[PDB]
């Protein structure tokens, strides 16, 4: 007996196109999404070139429309040069992303004053997301208060961070956050097995106490999102390992295992992979769209999942219970038992749908 | 014709006793203070042992009462172990100091949650000061708002920081700040001359644009304070140079030069070295206490000033106009033209004066 879920949404994926297509592209990344029960993704802007102006966004939109197999929205990225310049294209994007810790030259912000300028200039009704670790979470929360608006904090990984967000919410501040599966299901205890190269991710893997704190504070977590950050094994095992893990194909199976063990409910899961992503990012419903999962099937995560070009996974060897059996996207069968059945280009930009525009005052 | 000033206050000095007395002690540091026209100092807690509990404070109080030549108050320091333990001695201290960036093991805080615990437990009517650089200023401001109280930011050094504080003040937040003379009178342009060892200080020397921003934003600066941080030349020129500059003997001459050039007024100076320190830290007046200065005398800063055991200065070679001629402290001549005339032990703990206790609700 299969369980029918709505079409799940991952608001944080790196699909590497343009410019890193050996790591992943729209076609491979969205195949990975569908196999993981995800029917809509929001793609991050740290591509090459990065999506930091209108021409780069226009290119990315066409690459996505031609390559995506599931539906999508594309983030714009904040730079040291583009505050006050994105107003005409802002509404066509998923939102604006600020990289406040380690980043590529083009997305580096060298001053909190630049963060303020973005919060002041980006349209007030549109989403802003920050990669912010440790005290940077407190800092960007301050900037959000000074500019009187909301902020979404990406991949919370530490007890310190989730307790700070909890305290902010207790004071009624408009902050939401997400947590990635590797910060719920891996810790320092796994670095031995992974090694210093594969184990490289940002935010870094937490202690057992960090992991326990995130579970204890599940009520504070608004969304789950993969931070799918594909890099090849050659890159991860090399001399200058880039941070990041692939995660689209493993996220839902890991979380379904946790549901089966009673660590959270099916509803808790659907709030965090469907309802809260919709409401925070103003993402539209998808008609005739659903995912069928088998909660009984026990399997072991292999050395690589079938679709991501990353061709490795940090969850290798973990036992899971829960499998995606079928995905239907807008009335077409998109995935069955290991086979993707919609072509590159089937996916659409949800921000171009009438129901996908963010409502605003005239 | 000499100008009579009130007794000036430096709220940020490191006098190194106990535990670093080769660098400075209470007797030498307060001689330096008097020679710089300073009649009251607030001593920082990063001594050895650091002033992080009642026994250490008790020892420091006796060392100061025996050695100080001018009046003083002593800070307590926040640690990872002492939140909630300082209530009985808190009122006897200048305030509580948090070291939020680089620090010794004992004063290191590893989580913003620890900062919050201190803001929640330290008595609400007593001062809290933070060493906070760059985004750390935004972070500690957030903690101050979450806990609904004030904070004083030490040595603001950058355009980024002063503009952040300016924006916070425009929103009516209870934040004050101070700037040190090296961040007004030295910059990157001086690193050539100083070298990488002598030039080591935290916050680091700013760009010319940072320096210009602090002057342009003088209205935002509540206090001047030296951050007198004596280290010997051997230490500064050695393989692991500690950060910090000596500054008590040079601060007032540098600032008087700026007054003579019309860069700020005499009143602007007295607000920042007398009135605002009194009101922010609830420091009492000193009876029959005053400083006589000569604003006409031009001289060149030598390779070392007479009193600090640091026996070097980063201002060597700068031309100044303005000299301290006489200091009277509580009715006794304390300093005349290069000679200190009150003995170690003349100085008193102002927090023990009836007028030096901080008023509170019963
Ligand atoms: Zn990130
Ligand atoms: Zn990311
Ligand atoms: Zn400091
Ligand atoms: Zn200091």
């Amino acid at each position: 007996k299969l369980v029918r879920l709505p079409g799940l949404i991952d608001v944080h994926v790196h699909l590497r196109e343009p410019g890193g297509t050996h790591k992943e592209d729209f076609a491979s990344g969205t195949a990975a999404a569908l196999a993981g029960g995800i029917t809509m993704v929001c793609a991050m802007p740290n591509t090459r070139p990065p999506i930091i102006d209108a021409p780069a966004l226009a290119l990315a939109q066409k690459l996505a429309e031609a390559g995506a197999r599931c539906d999508f929205a594309l983030f714009l990225g904040a730079s040291s040069e583009n505050a006050g310049t994105l107003g005409t294209v802002a509404g066509s994007a998923a939102g604006l992303k600020l990289y406040l810790n380690e980043t590529f030259s083009e997305l580096r912000l060298d001053s909190v004053v630049q963060w303020m300028e973005h919060f002041e200039t980006w349209p007030s009704h549109l989403p802003i997301v920050a990669h912010a670790e440790q005290q940077t979470v407190a800092a960007v929360l301050m900037v959000a208060q000074l500019t009187q608006r909301s902020v979404h904090i990406s991949h919370v990984a530490r007890k310190e961070e989730i307790l700070l967000i909890k305290a902010a919410k207790a004071r009624g501040l408009p902050v939401t956050c997400e947590v990635a599966p590797h910060h719920l299901f891996l810790s320092h205890d796994d670095l031995e097995r992974l090694g210093p190269g594969k184990g490289e991710v940002r935010p870094e893997l937490g202690s057992r106490q960090d992991v326990e704190a995130l579970w204890e504070n599940m009520a504070v977590i608004d969304c789950f999102a993969s931070d799918h950050a594909p890099h090849t094994l050659e890159e991860k095992c090399g001399s200058r390992p880039p941070p990041g893990f692939p995660g689209l194909e493993t996220m839902l199976p890991l979380l379904l295992t946790a549901v089966s063990e009673g660590r959270l409910s099916l509803d808790d899961l659907l709030q965090r992979l469907h309802h809260n992503p919709r409401r925070i990012f103003h993402l539209p419903p998808q008609e005739d769209t659903y995912v069928e999962v088998d909660l009984e099937h026990e399997w072991t995560i292999p050395s690589h999942m079938p679709f991501s070009k990353a061709h490795w996974t940090p969850f290798e060897g973990q036992k899971v219970k829960g499998t995606v059996r079928r995905v239907v996207l807008r009335g077409e069968v998109a995935y069955i038992d290991g086979q993707v059945l919609v072509p590159p280009g089937y996916g659409q930009d949800v921000r171009k749908w009438p129901q996908g525009a963010v409502p605003q005052l005239p």
